[PDB]
Formats: C-alpha cells, sequence, structure tokens
C-alpha cells in the first residue's frame, strides 16, 4: 500500500499532478524526435549512445503516460474533492521501468567513454547488478511506505549501499578514461559526473517522503521531484552524451558530425 491511496485531492492538487505527468510525457518524446534527427551526424563508434537516448525517451514516456492514465482512472470528482474510486495509482511502475532504463543511460555513459571489448561487457555487468540491488531493493522498501515507516528506512538504506557502489564504479571510470576522450569532452564528461549525482540524488529523496511529509501535499511534492530528476537524468542527461558523442565524432574526423557542428 502507498501514501497516495490515503488521501482525497483537491481540484488543484490533482490537476496540477496530471499536468506534471502529462508534461513530463511531452518533453520526453520531444527530446526523442531531437535524438533521432541528430543520430545521422553521430560517428559509428558512438552512435547507439543516441539510440539509447531514444531508447530512454519512448520507456520514460510511456511510463510517464501510464502514471498520467492511471492517476486519472483512480480518482474522481466527487463531493467536492477527487477521490479515490475502485481503480488504483502507485508509484511501484516507475521502478519496474527503472530495471531497463538505468542500465541503459550507464551504458551510454560507458559507450563515450571509450570503453571497449572486455572492460565494457565486465564493468556494464558489474553496474547493470549494482543498479538491480538498489532498485529491488528499493521497490520493496516502497511497499511498507504506509504499514511500516521503519522498514522502508532499512530497505532504503541497504539500497543507498548499491546506490553509493554503483556511484564509485561510475565515478572512477570517468575519471580514470577522461584523458581518452576527444574534442575536449574530457572537460565535458566531468560535468555529466555531477549532473548524475545531483539527479539521481532526487529518487532517494521522493523515496523518503513517506516519512517526512504524510500527506496529499507530500504526495504533489514526490511527483514533482520525480518529475525534475526525470528530465535532469535522462534529457538533460541526453543532451549531453550526445553533444559528446558528436563532438569526439568530429575530432576523429567522421565528416557528417564536422558539418553539423560547423553549421550551428
Ligand atoms: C531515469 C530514472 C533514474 C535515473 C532512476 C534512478 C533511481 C535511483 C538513483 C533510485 C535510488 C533509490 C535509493 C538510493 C534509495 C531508496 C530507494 C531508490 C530505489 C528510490
Ligand atoms: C529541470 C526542471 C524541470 C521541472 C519543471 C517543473 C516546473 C513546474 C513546477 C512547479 C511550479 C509550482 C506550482 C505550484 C504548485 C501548486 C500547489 C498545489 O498543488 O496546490
Ligand atoms: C502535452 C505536453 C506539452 C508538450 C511539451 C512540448 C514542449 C517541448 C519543449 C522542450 C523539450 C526538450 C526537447 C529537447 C531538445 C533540445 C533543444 C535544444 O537544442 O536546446
Ligand atoms: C511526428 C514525428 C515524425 C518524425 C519523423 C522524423 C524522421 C527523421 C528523419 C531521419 O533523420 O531519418
Ligand atoms: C541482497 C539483499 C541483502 C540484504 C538486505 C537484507 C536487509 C534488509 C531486510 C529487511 C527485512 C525486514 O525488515 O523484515
Ligand atoms: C536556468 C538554467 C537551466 C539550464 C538547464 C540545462 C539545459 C540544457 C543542457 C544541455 C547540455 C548541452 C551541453 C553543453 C555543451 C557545451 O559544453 O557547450
Ligand atoms: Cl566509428
Ligand atoms: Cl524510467
Amino acid at each position: 500500500k502507498n501514501i497516495e491511496s490515503l488521501f482525497d485531492y483537491s481540484a488543484g492538487q490533482f490537476e496540477f499532478i496530471d499536468h506534471l505527468l502529462t508534461m513530463g510525457v511531452g518533453v520526453h518524446f520531444a527530446a526523442l524526435i531531437f535524438f533521432l534527427v541528430v543520430s545521422q551526424f553521430v560517428a559509428p563508434k558512438y552512435r547507439i549512445a543516441t539510440a539509447l537516448s531514444c531508447i530512454v525517451m519512448v520507456s520514460a514516456g510511456l511510463i510517464l503516460n501510464s502514471q498520467a492514465v492511471m492517476w486519472t482512472d483512480a480518482y474522481a470528482y466527487v463531493d467536492g474533492s477527487y477521490q479515490l474510486q475502485d481503480l488504483t495509482f502507485s508509484n511501484g511502475y516507475r521502478y519496474v521501468n527503472w530495471m531497463a532504463t538505468i542500465p541503459c543511460l550507464l551504458l551510454q555513459l560507458l559507450i563515450v567513454l571509450n570503453l571497449k571489448g572486455k572492460e565494457l561487457f565486465s564493468t556494464a555487468t558489474w553496474l547493470i547488478l549494482a543498479a538491480w540491488g538498489m532498485i529491488i531493493t528499493g521497490y520493496v522498501g516502497q511497499l511498507y511506505e504506509v504499514d511500516d515507516i521503519a522498514q522502508l528506512m532499512i530497505w532504503g538504506a541497504v539500497s543507498t549501499a548499491f546506490f553509493v557502489v554503483m556511484n564509485w564504479i561510475v565515478g572512477t571510470k570517468i575519471f580514470k578514461n577522461r584523458a581518452t576522450m576527444l574534442g575536449g569532452t574530457d572537460s565535458t564528461i566531468t560535468k555529466v559526473f555531477w549532473l548524475m549525482m545531483f539527479a539521481w540524488t532526487l529518487y532517494p529523496i521522493a523515496y523518503l517522503v513517506p516519512a517526512f511529509m504524510n500527506n496529499a501535499d507530500g504526495v504533489v511534492l514526490r511527483q514533482l521531484l520525480f518529475t525534475i530528476a526525470d528530465i535532469s537524468s535522462k534529457v538533460i542527461y541526453g543532451l549531453m552524451i550526445t553533444y559528446i558523442a558528436i563532438q569526439q565524432s568530429a575530432a576523429a574526423g567522421y565528416v557528417p558530425a564536422q558539418q553539423a557542428l560547423g553549421r550551428i
């Protein structure tokens, strides 16, 4: 059981959540068209990093669209407020989606870091195992956000341990392979690390909202934090990854990338 089910919502709270989720869909699908069109300017070595941004945009866009429809299915305006009907709304579906989206985000970073062969395969496997441990333990913890806050906290601590180990793998790989990067992207990639540290830390903050703001305004805050975090961790991040891919492509002599950069 999730905290959303405990409350009735004002028309203001209900409509704001619907608009946040709907705006989220729009931003991700608008970004998808950008990544699709610029993929032709990326060298073959990096083209999979731009394709992964397209995959993340549709995956995230579809979960946000699903959440928006589930939100409107679950509530109806009755006696002056939006009240729970027969259908349920939950954040559980986002956790399931992270099982696919987090590995995609991590893989596109490894590609632009110029990792290849055995090092790429072994780094991706450890990263994906750490990401899955984080997601599964978090998914279990949030099943107790109404019934048992102590259990939410302890599964949250286990999940945070996987998060910290994953961030150490990411940081280690970034600061080690920064020197292999072309066209000044050795500087850009350090900003990508900090963007990840910031954006990804908003998810455990949203996870703890039932512990510090268990009310209808807390429900709104959690959807707002997921909105900021999704746009930063998927869209802004994807735009930086694509910039890095095109810049390294042009530095390596890929003529469509040089022509695209020269045109802007
Ligand atoms: C596009 C979606 C992304 C980048 C999701 C990232 C999710 C996390 C970094 C989740 C982390 C969590 C903890 C560190 C503790 C509480 C449980 C989680 C799973 C919310
Ligand atoms: C990268 C940042 C992306 C985030 C964009 C989201 C912008 C819109 C967010 C907040 C505006 C504040 C709206 C006021 C909330 C009204 C409270 C209520 O529900 O009654
Ligand atoms: C119904 C939802 C409303 C639709 C939202 C459409 C607005 C799209 C605006 C921004 C999305 C960001 C797309 C990223 C392209 C990068 C642009 C750039 O080069 O700076
Ligand atoms: Cl190539
Ligand atoms: Cl997602």
